[PDB]
DNA sequence: GTACGCGATG
DNA sequence: CATCGCGTAC
């Protein structure tokens, strides 16, 4: 079709066109996703969902429509997006470095716990690292990165329980632990300077204007 | 706050009728993944109520200026605070008063909380009856009064993987059906419309 | 009944 | 160190 760009994510992560696209776009795009996912200018955790339509969209972009399979239940665990079949896992994160990372949403101690002791790297990790007005970057995280780092570490350095007696929102990935998958040499990334636009837009409009009209 | 001229003024409420199934699809439709509808539908069906408050009442003296990690509130209206909530079944269930799994901090909530502001709440149920219900505060404070905390607050369940504290389904079903509640009846018929969640960003890749 | 998605900000 | 939003479906 008419929007089609004329180890995949290898091929992805070097092609000189998405490099160029990404670096000068992404930030616009999610500067977009987040003034559609915030409420007095402060941003939900949802704009996590409508960024990695985004990411799925780029995949979509340069494989084509028929290579992207967008069609998995919105609450599936990991994986958001397979690519010829291969399942991957979209994160985003915003901050100087990335930190507090979820690999599952679930604060129940005991549940947190039986995560801990069975969870294993599986999928192809794309993390967005996003730093407005500064530098960050999007990441290719082969699964068999994490699994050596994981191997290397074991559970109990990898994973962070929720704290008890606060109120997280979920099981994460540790500092150490990502930083250690994010500078792999295996790892590949773009840099992106998240320089902000001047795009503005009323979430309410629309439906105000729905109420309104006739 | 005047909320009951939204529930009293006739011509309003038959625009409410026509249009709140629409409007609440194409919430579904923008917050959905294999044709699964995501929790953070009701952060969009929220906007779509606010909405609903600026037409009726207008700009001034609607605030929706609020954080949107405020508890609670989520909109006010002549300087009142409304708590907004949407749910889908036959019958509402297993509504969230606050978004807190851990045991501690629930069990903290459950020995301190009341209802403190009045409720828009929106009970869906597709292809069949639902409606709108306006809960004045008084309505939920005066059954709080009556049954305790810890018959109308139940607590996330312990090994188990829920998402917070809940209003209990005792509780719900006579803050609804009060006396003093306030509803519009809606008839939650689903409209032929078509729509691809991708394609908006795959252009917009595109044209980059 | 019980499974689960999405991180920003004090 | 910590705080909090949003229910669906299975
Ligand atoms: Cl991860
Ligand atoms: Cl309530
Ligand atoms: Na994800
Ligand atoms: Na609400």
């Amino acid at each position: 079709h008419h929007h089609h760009e004329f180890d995949h994510l290898k091929d992805l992560f070097r092609d000189r066109l998405i490099i160029d696209k990404v670096q000068r776009r992404l930030p616009y795009m999610f500067q977009l996703a987040e003034l559609e996912s915030s409420r007095a200018g402060k941003v939900g955790m949802e704009v996590g969902s409508l960024r990695e339509r985004i990411i799925s969209s780029l995949l979509i972009y340069k494989f084509g429509e028929k290579n992207v399979e967008t069609d998995l239940p919105i609450t599936e665990p990991e994986i958001d997006v397979k690519l010829f079949g291969s399942p991957i896992s979209i994160k985003t994160i915003t901050g100087k470095e990335p930190a507090g990372v979820k690999l599952i949403w679930t604060v129940d101690a005991t549940k947190a716990r039986q995560f801990l002791e069975t969870w294993h790297p599986r999928f192809d990790l794309i993390l967005v690292h996003i730093n407005w007005s500064s530098l960050g970057g999007v990441y290719y995280i082969p699964d068999y990165v994490q699994q050596r780092i994981f191997d290397e570490i074991g559970k109990d350095k990898y994973i962070k329980l929720p704290k008890q007696g606060t109120n997280p929102r979920g099981v994460e990935i540790s500092n150490e632990a990502l930083k250690e998958i994010m500078t792999d040499e295996e790892t590949m990334s773009i840099k992106i300077e998240w320089k902000k636009t001047n795009v503005q837009y009323n979430a309410f409009k629309r439906w105000v204007d729905l109420w309104s009209e006739g």
